[PDB]
């Protein structure tokens, strides 16, 4: 169940297996195994990570329907593998993989966005190796995120009376249709890697886990004393772990040596005195080095955190005990050529420009990210609300009990990936899933989701708060969206409803929240905007104009601002993003506040100065 | 001098430093050495590789002038340094460097484009090391690629006689002013990586040459014989290294056991039967394998090449003694958040997109490119002309010693590096120097350029043609042209002069072309084009529309087809690409066929037409 990112130290060694591998496409519901026995034959170049689909301009990569094909060799000196564990990792291969060793299949992964591995020590032989690995785009009714299995995408058009549009229709070209409003970006999307472990006993989880602090600063930079909880599992197999806790400048700060005892664990506490908190705008982070006793050190891993509490308390979000309010947006990972490929060079600027904006967090719409960005918004200081990608999903799902178990397998790898990252505030289990209607409907939708809810919490040692975003709906028959943590609403009043009438989209939102003022949640909202092309202007800006998304924000950021109970504003979207090609997206959807290549709107120079005003903690 | 690319195989490892490093911006003309002792003092996350100009919106980065730190931590096992030579490379350090290991300077380095490595055993040691690393991004009359020291940037414009702006410009920030048309992105740019080789005795270098072919084939595709030499260089302290040639399948078709000599070098020849010849358009690599004896083996390398001869007779280009043409562009590393970075999934698209457009060769304009993608081009049958940053250069820079001596070590550095790739056909010793003019000023040129002419020949084990790129100048007074292998030129008649007129620009064209007809070299463009805003439309094209740039190509290459010694169209540029603001650079230069973003303008399209219908060899 852990999932610790590889590390080297002297215990240790990861080597990297991305580059340019070897690929080829295959079929729509197979592909040939005798290619993991041999070079793939006649191989196009393919980067890893990245995704497949926009590198390669000969073919249609966007249009593939099924399995492709990577391939790739690596050799390592017999004195790297000698006596040691070794562990081939998948961050992550989107949506399924079967993986092949010199030629022996090492198994099977779904879940397109968290990461799997496997013990290939008996698998791994001198001299070149041959990895194989089958990836499998495909979407439907079971999936998660889902597709549809006939019709349209997602706010695609049709005319399905037409009698030649229905015949046309079951002769198409199989596609993937997205039941979600993003591009299905596909292949080794993220890292691939060798580590190495040592074999008789090794450190396989660690959780730390804030429990308490004692006389928090007025400025909450500081706590007398912290008491903070660590948890460690091993592998493998009187022995002992010291587990060390160095501050910022590497200084250990405090020391304790705990027994392991049997499923191998040491579990503890420590206190420390005059504690840094980390803080939204403010971060700083320990590290809890853990050793593994026999003089000499068995194993060895260092894992990063930070000191600070959350609690939800009546309308209120506190982060070490002090009312926070968010400032930001729903992200995607999504670039030109990398598509959904993980980018640390783009992750690092767009932290940059969180800052620019003077925004303090954001939401992992529709999917975890790469583990890297959350280790960034650590030492940054910007705060995460971590999302499964159960996206899509609707009464067929609910009863389906495939797609069940894949929401309670991203749920705990999501939470078992993460539960270390001081910057995740609260948990999403799904975005926009149908919750309303009449008849039995809603309370199909609620006893979907309660144990789900509950699953969240019994998962997170740190026991977060958590959520379920909520599409704009009829909230008065929605039984489910209320009995969150935080209500968390996706609104789009003046864009897909009362269009381009802000003074009645401003009047609905009003009734909207007059309702949401009686249940007594805190409530943010976690979506809301409009299409904008950049350089389309108006001095009445009118829908996709500039103007209009600016005063779009304008007006409705006016009216919550009313209300005391409204913790957060996070919009749709921080920049523009592909999607499925359709009548209602321009190259994309184009809610960004930033263009693809993150440049500002004038949406987002308003945002920026409206945010520069607004605290972190205290506001409301 | 060897530069081989570290490899990982049973008697070497490699481990890489890439990620996200810490960094802080210093000053303009010094930085705190103190740095190299401690963590940085709260340090900025910085991704490598990546130039650091775009990853952070919250400082002005690409305004910064002088120096940066970047800083990072990292751990090996003991078990793998323990009795290797331990080897620290940049791939790229942009433009100059200290090293720094565990507060010991390594050393520095100058060139920002080529790689450079230092020993570290002795500094290592158990645990976590601190690596540090100050660039330098400053350029001026002593550099390459050449700055302004005063002034403006490349195009820009002036006032200088209005008292005001002499004023200001006396106490106006100190900026960096390209006297080239890029922007002038720094930092490390490329990857970072530890590696290991044997201590006692290892493989320091190996160059393969094809030396000549029997019996080609009417279609390239094979030769009766082939024969290659090797020579290989070893470090360290009857000795023997095994040769062993693998096809594209890995079957060993030819090998040789070579004694080794002393500095440590063995060389030799190797007769390959049936020979699968490397051509544009039809890759085929085979592999040295080299392994140096003491059963066991000490260590080992395998370097890829291919067979193929390169030779310029009369007026044609013969690869394998064909007449080439060539078909493509001049290229940047540019992209939007990388700036300068290299970007595997970047290198992979564009190299689709080469095929798409049916072009079969680049330059790497105007500086050598990552290693990887060369590979990528031979794997992929993609000819380059390779050439060095010696642009912005004129009469000032050739009495400066400095640069002098700049300017030999990129050319020995450029061609010790890429000497084995079977892509690069031809070697480019500078980009639009001043070569014309009165006086002593064209000889003053050619004394400077003709002693790196013959170093360049006397450089590459293959004897590959040497060529000078020249721009657009008065052709009559220019002496050093004419005396290059082949003459490539920069032409922009109709944009840069007789502007927005295609009639006049072809008479001025064949004007010049009848100047190069008596001349007797061959010659090609290696730029010409138009600045062209995607979705500017005109029934009658004006610069800066689709139209213009499509009609452009149109009219010149009509006229180029009349040539039958004009081998080679190379264009202005691939893709638009970032440089210094001025008043001639809209969001950079416009010039590309495609946009910054990859996708084809007008013109591409009508390219990709003409160009498919182009043959490899036997056009003229
Ligand atoms: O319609 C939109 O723009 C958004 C609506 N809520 C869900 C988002 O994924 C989607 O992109
Ligand atoms: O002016 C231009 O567009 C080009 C002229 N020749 C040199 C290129 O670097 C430059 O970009």
């Amino acid at each position: 169940n852990g999932m610790l990112y590889p590390q080297s130290n002297d215990s240790r060694i990861v080597f990297p297996l991305d580059g340019v591998w070897d690929f080829r496409t295959a079929g729509e519901d197979s592909y040939p195994a005798e290619w993991a026995d041999a070079p793939l034959p006649e191989p196009l170049p393919m980067a890893v990570p990245g995704s497949y689909n926009d590198q390669n301009d000969e073919l249609n990569l966007r249009a593939h329907y099924g399995w492709v094909v990577y391939q790739r060799s690596f050799a390592v000196p017999s004195r790297l593998v000698a006596g040691q564990r070794m562990i081939l990792r998948f961050d992550a291969a989107t949506h399924a993989a079967d993986v092949y060793l010199n030629g022996q299949l090492l198994g099977s992964h779904f879940g397109g966005f968290l990461p799997f591995e496997f013990d290939v020590t008996s698998a791994l032989h001198a001299g070149e190796n041959l990895l194989t690995v089958a990836v499998d785009n495909r979407i439907g009714s079971s999936t998660l995120p889902v597709g549809n299995d006939a019709g349209t995408a997602f706010m695609g058009s049709d005319n399905a009376n037409v009698p030649a549009v229905a015949e046309a229709k079951k002769h198409a070209r199989r596609q993937n249709l997205p039941n979600f409003d993003f591009f299905n970006f596909a292949g080794l999307n993220r890292h691939v890697e060798l580590y190495t472990t040592p074999a008789d006993a090794y450190i396989a989880d660690i959780a730390i886990t804030t429990e308490r602090l004692d006389h928090i600063a007025g400025d909450a930079c500081t706590a007398a004393n912290a008491l903070i909880a660590y948890d460690v599992t091993f592998g493998g197999d009187g022995r002992q772990v010291r587990i060390s806790i160095l501050d910022g400048e590497g200084t250990v700060v405090a020391g304790v040596t705990a027994d392991i005892e049997r499923t191998a664990k040491a579990s503890g506490e420590i206190a420390i005195r005059d504690a840094k908190l980390w803080n939204p705008g403010a971060a700083y982070l320990y590290t809890a080095v853990a050793e593994l006793l026999p003089s000499r050190i068995i194993d060895a891993y260092r894992q990063t955190f930070g000191i600070r509490t959350v609690e939800v308390s009546g309308t209120t979000f506190l982060i070490n005990g002090k009312p926070f309010y968010f400032k930001g947006f729903g992200k995607h990972e999504d670039s030109y050529f990398h598509g959904r490929g993980t980018d640390d060079v783009l992750n690092v600027k767009d932290v940059s420009l969180i800052h620019w904006l003077h925004a303090n967090s954001f939401r992992t719409s529709h999917y975890p990210y790469a583990e890297s960005m959350y280790d960034l918004c650590d030492r940054e200081g910007i705060v995460i609300i971590d999302e499964v990608p159960a996206v899509g999903m609707s009464w067929l799902q609910y009863a389906n009990p495939l797609v069940a178990e894949r929401h309670r397998e991203a749920i705990r790898g999501m939470i078992a990936r993460d539960k270390n990252h001081p910057c995740i505030v609260m948990w999403s289990i799904a975005n926009e899933p149908g919750l309303d209607g009449d008849g039995e409907r809603p309370r199909q939708a609620y006893d979907y989701f309660r144990p789900l809810y509950e699953l969240a919490h019994a998962s997170d040692p740190q026991n977060r708060p958590v959520t379920l975003v909520c599409c704009q709906n009829d909230y008065t028959t929605d039984i489910t969206e209320r009995t969150m943590d935080v209500v968390c609403i996706n609104r789009y009043y003046g864009w897909y409803n009362l269009s381009g009438d802000l003074d009645a989209a401003c009047h609905a939102l009003n009734i909207e929240l007059d309702f949401w003022e009686n249940i007594g949640k805190p409530v943010m909202f976690t979506e809301y905007g409009a299409d904008t092309i950049e350089g389309i202007h108006g001095t009445h800006g009118e829908m996709f104009s500039e103007e209009f998304q600016r005063d779009y924000y304008a007006r409705i950021n006016a009216e919550i601002d009313k209300r005391p109970w409204f913790i957060g504003e996070q919009l749709w979207n921080f920049a523009d993003f592909a999607t499925f090609q359709g009548i209602i997206r321009v190259e994309g959807n184009r809610k960004g506040i930033l263009t693809r290549d993150r440049q500002p709107k004038m949406a987002a120079h308003w945002l920026r100065e409206r945010w520069a005003g607004i605290p972190d903690y205290g506001y409301k």
